[PDB]
């Protein structure tokens, strides 16, 4: 990770520079609900107009259109006239992104012209794959995603890619754009600079926190991460197959991982052999159903949790528990609410623990928000200032966690 070239070591002076950005933001009708997003990209845009860029061309997606032409839907256009303003200058959308009308027009354009493509995904090339009128899946076909990644090629003399958040994908606009130099935007340059740092080296005590629903589809985020830090908090649903299968807890209707539930052990077995403090929660605010305005209660690990009843947020136990931890911390990853933040009711233990978290970073503790539930959270009370890092992709965060190559960063250019 730490390998790649970024951004403001790329020689732009003359050059056309196609920067695939994220842009996928929120929207109610057509109007932009949040431009946060759009604002992060700025950066990298102006640094390559005051550097002396022909051009940027910006490629992005938006909503859901899965590979059919929705512009009444799911149309760019609206992000250039929020991107006009944020620049203080002109932004020339096209309808689509690709063909020989698009290339013309990106051939040789006026010297800092600014141009957003339609959506990528209006097009089965981009993702592979796709839906028709119907709703039936449909294949792309292998020529053509050749054809697709060539005319995104013919749009600029080097590729910026700044969209870390779809580079967990081998999609066209990720892996497909064959330039001599294809660079990390700023945005991508952060994420690769505290991700390989926590992967790599560390400060000491690493802690990781995961929490989540289910067990299974962890298996191997946890194997990783146990190989790399010092303690580990388990939170979330994924807690009660932890608590049924080492303490034969009593858990009512919470979630219970039956497939996880067998592995337990052998990754506590793992845990124990490396020396990684393990910490489980030991309290519990229960609702009498899964939903926003149950019945709320209380229970214990030596209670366990009443018969028809489910745990959907840690207790004020449970809390100084996670805390002790945060506290001895130097570096955290956090991943995954530890109960159902989405709801008041069950917010507060992902609360106190992101204020614990905030108080660490602080102090000099390093600390990793992933992307998607927790980097929501921190939206959402105010705290994406107040830690080191929050990740800007989900599903991207959690496969470096797993130890994975993603495929949109590894095409980047070396050195
Ligand atoms: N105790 C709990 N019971 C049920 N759901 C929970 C609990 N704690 C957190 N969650 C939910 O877990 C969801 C996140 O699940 P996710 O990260 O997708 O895990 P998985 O990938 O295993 O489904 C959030 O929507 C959150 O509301």
């Amino acid at each position: 990770l730490s390998n790649k070239l970024t951004l403001d070591k790329l020689d732009v002076k003359g050059k056309r520079v196609v920067m695939r950005v994220d842009f996928n933001v929120p929207m109610k009708n057509n109007q932009i609900t949040n431009n946060q997003m759009i604002k992060a990209a700025v950066p990298s845009i102006k640094f390559c107009l005051d550097n002396g860029a022909k051009s940027v061309v910006l490629m992005s997606h938006l909503g859901r259109p899965d590979g059919v032409p929705m512009p009444d839907k799911y149309s760019l256009e609206p992000v250039a006239v929020e991107l006009k303003s944020l620049l203080g200058k002109d932004v020339l959308f096209l309808k689509d992104c690709v063909g020989p009308e698009v290339e013309k027009a990106c051939a040789n354009p006026a010297a800092g012209s600014v141009i957003l493509l339609e959506n990528l995904r209006f097009h089965v090339e981009e993702e592979g794959k796709g839906k028709d009128a119907s709703g039936n899946k449909v294949k792309a076909e292998p020529a053509k995603i050749e054809a697709f990644r060539a005319s995104l090629s013919k749009l600029g003399d080097v590729y910026v890619n700044d969209a870390f958040g779809t580079a967990h994908r081998a999609h066209s606009s990720m892996v497909g754009v064959n330039l001599p130099q294809k660079a990390g935007g700023f945005l991508m340059k952060k994420e690769l600079n505290y991700f390989a740092k926590a992967l790599e080296s560390p400060e000491r005590p690493f802690l990781a926190i995961l929490g989540g629903a289910k067990v299974a589809d962890k298996i191997q985020l946890i194997n990783n991460m146990l190989d790399k830090v010092n303690e580990m908090i388990i939170g979330g649903g994924m807690a009660f197959t932890f608590l049924k299968v080492l303490n034969n807890m009593e858990i009512g209707t919470s979630l219970f991982d039956e497939e996880g539930a067998k592995i337990v052990k052998d990754l506590m077995s793992k845990a124990e052999k490396n020396g990684v403090k393990i910490t489980l929660p030991v309290d519990f605010v229960t609702a009498d159903k899964f939903d926003e305005n149950a019945k709320t209660g209380q229970a214990t690990v030596a209670s366990g949790i009443p018969a028809g009843w489910m745990g959907l947020d840690c207790g004020p136990e449970s809390s100084k528990k996670y805390a002790e931890a945060v506290t001895r911390a130097k570096q955290i990853v956090w991943n995954g609410p530890v109960g159902v933040f989405e709801w008041e009711a069950f917010a507060r233990g992902t609360k106190a623990l992101m204020d614990e978290v905030v108080k660490a970073t602080s102090r000099g503790c390093i600390t990793i928000i992933g992307g998607g539930d927790t980097a929501t959270c921190c939206a959402k009370w105010n705290t994406e200032d107040k830690v080191s890092h929050v990740s800007t992709g989900g599903g991207a965060s959690l496969e470096l966690l797993e130890g994975k190559v993603l495929p949109g960063v590894d095409a980047l250019s070396n050195i």
